[PDB]
């Protein structure tokens, strides 16, 4: 599966690297980001899965 896609962004990233990857997710603004991607899922507040991927996703203690 070449290119690598931020649900959270809901953009497409062009190079799947170990590097770009990281490098998209370098900014403390993209935890913010994330709130407008489950923003209206449903009419609600849902800040509970968003820590549990975030922290728990590959290297985060
Ligand atoms: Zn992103």
């Amino acid at each position: 599966m070449p290119k690598f896609y931020c649900d959270y962004c809901d953009t497409y990233l062009t190079h799947d690297s170990p590097s770009v990857r990281k490098t998209h997710c370098s900014g403390r603004k993209h935890k913010e980001n994330v709130k407008d991607y489950y923003q209206k899922w449903m009419e609600e507040q849902a800040q509970s899965l968003i820590d549990k991927t975030t922290a728990a996703f590959q290297q985060g203690k």
